[PDB]
């Protein structure tokens, strides 16, 4: 996934609070995660893809290989089973936990990176631009 | 140092082996560090600047604040005292250890990032381009 590599900065976000509420993030956690404009750094070293989210308080990073299931502890402290694939040119991530599942799509749109998170009829869209 | 933020990829290097030899890097270590084209990721979160070097074998990252002295363990296992300042628009880093010292200059040149390392008459130049 060479097209996703780079440092991305959040320039737009919609329905994110509603999305976190839907997945089950507590008001307090949902409050801090919301009151911050993350920095997304994506890099690939060999067959390993690393995605890192940086902010002035909460840092998280995941390392994985495409198509290989892995354990992930999310920003909101959820222990989930993730699988990331490259489908239709986009990185599609599926998080599974407690019989629930949510989809996170990262796609390139021109000079921007769009992240679409869907959970039970709720769609959150985050637009990032290259730093 | 907002102008340095981003993911950089090595596109050129000269006199690096000679430079490492000068600082005192062993042939073996100098061999592996040379047989690799690092990935430089620079980000700033608040007043903290993080510089990370990634490769398929050796990863290193330093976090610091401008003008504040800090301890640094280099890629080649040297324990040095570093200080990074913003002088003339460039990031100037000075590593001190055993009465020795070396200067590392990171400057923006158009769309590229140039890293100049000097040690006792030996100058190594690395040119990186934005990924």
């Amino acid at each position: 996934g060479d097209a996703f590599v780079g440092t991305w900065k959040l320039v737009s976000s919609e329905n994110f609070d509603d999305y976190m509420k839907e997945v089950g993030v507590g008001f307090a956690t949902r409050k801090d995660a919301g009151m911050a404009k993350p920095n997304m750094i994506i890099s690939v070293n060999g067959d390993l893809v690393t995605i890192r989210s940086e902010s002035t308080h909460k840092n998280t990073e995941i390392s994985f290989k495409l198509g290989v299931e892995f354990d992930e502890i999310t920003a909101d402290d959820r222990k989930v089973k993730s699988i990331i694939t490259l489908d239709g040119g986009a990185l599609v991530q599926v998080q599974k936990w407690d019989g629930k599942s949510t989809t996170i799509k990262r796609k390139r749109d021109g000079d921007k990176l769009v992240v679409e998170c869907v959970m039970k009829g709720v769609t959150s869209t985050r637009v990032y631009e290259r730093a």
